[PDB]
């Protein structure tokens, strides 16, 4: 809708096809059809451009979670929503951006709010078996999310659904 | 002087990806990082493809050796699974993860990982119809989540928290 969002969506597609390393005002101008000046008006620095990409993807996840959560005041329903959203294979651009986020605290902070609001807390995991049982579900969901990239046998739709169901049954 | 020069070059290339990226790894940048001439690099790796293959093979071999070293009674699938979980509790490095993501770009790279995966990682044959296979794969998925944690989440999971979760995942293995 907004021009800023269109620029970001274009940049996200670009890094999957090419790379984060070659994403520049020049390559994004070609990809968007906008002039470099036009791009700079919306993203004053390359750091700001990358930050905007992280922020947009984090917001997309937050919106999907809010859309499917049955009871937002129930942590187990919020956990179910997280598991369901993670059941689909992570997209290539999203995975490459997540791997790049630790390069700067500003990028990690763009992801921090959605993580802080939806991922089960890690405080006292060492001494709280309940918190470990809940976090175990999160870890399995994360494994399903990245599966096709770290295993050499993509999951068929039926096997993926079977594992989603197996993880949902693991919720306390 | 503890390894071959060929292995040193590969370790330097892997570290180069860690400081920069896989995208900019080239004979030129590797020449600078190793202090060797392009001619010297070509002697060991005749093409960039050969260089990438060598990195996949080295990393796959490192994992296989770690698993062989810590697995007692390896003919028992459950002992292999317990050892695999322990090896995956330490977070993957960024260069290794970038290489795993890139492996499908050529069958040679996939093939480099095939032997180790086939010997140690459960297959998903008939997963939809085998409850025991799903129970084992659930453990594999949780271990994988621990392995990639710091690169799909914003927070680094501490050693003590990883230790606690490692124990929790091992408890999940059918016994
Ligand atoms: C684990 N992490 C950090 C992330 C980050 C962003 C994400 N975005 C999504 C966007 C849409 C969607 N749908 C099912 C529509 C699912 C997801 S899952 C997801 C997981
Ligand atoms: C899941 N995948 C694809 C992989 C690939 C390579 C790996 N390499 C290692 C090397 C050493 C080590 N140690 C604990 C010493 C642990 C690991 S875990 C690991 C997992
Ligand atoms: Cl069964």
């Amino acid at each position: 809708t907004s021009k800023k969002e269109m620029i970001l969506r274009t940049a996200i597609d670009y890094i999957g096809e090419y790379s984060l390393e070659t994403l520049s005002y020049d390559s994004l101008a070609e990809a968007t059809g906008l002039s470099k000046s036009g791009l700079i008006y919306h993203f004053p620095s390359r750091h700001a451009l990358l930050l905007g990409m992280h922020e947009l993807l984090a917001d997309d996840w937050d919106k999907e979670l809010r859309d499917i959560t049955r009871d937002p005041e129930d942590p187990l329903e919020r956990l179910r929503a997280v598991v369901v959203t993670l059941a689909e294979n992570v997209s290539r651009p999203e995975l490459l951006l997540l791997i790049d986020a630790p390069s700067h605290p500003d990028f990690l902070n763009a992801w921090r709010t959605v993580n802080h609001q939806w991922i089960p807390d890690t405080d006292d995991l060492e001494n709280d078996a309940h918190k470990r049982a809940v976090y175990l579900v999160q870890l399995a969901a994360d494994g399903l999310f990245v599966h096709d990239y770290i295993h050499d046998d993509v999951l068929s739709k039926s096997k993926r659904q079977a594992m989603l169901e197996t993880i949902l049954e693991l919720i306390p």
